[PDB]
């Protein structure tokens, strides 16, 4: 149940947790 947002604008890396 986590997630970040990193460059470019469409780059989110969701974990399983």
């Amino acid at each position: 149940g986590h997630c970040i947002q990193v460059p470019p604008m469409a780059t989110e890396i969701c974990f399983s947790d």
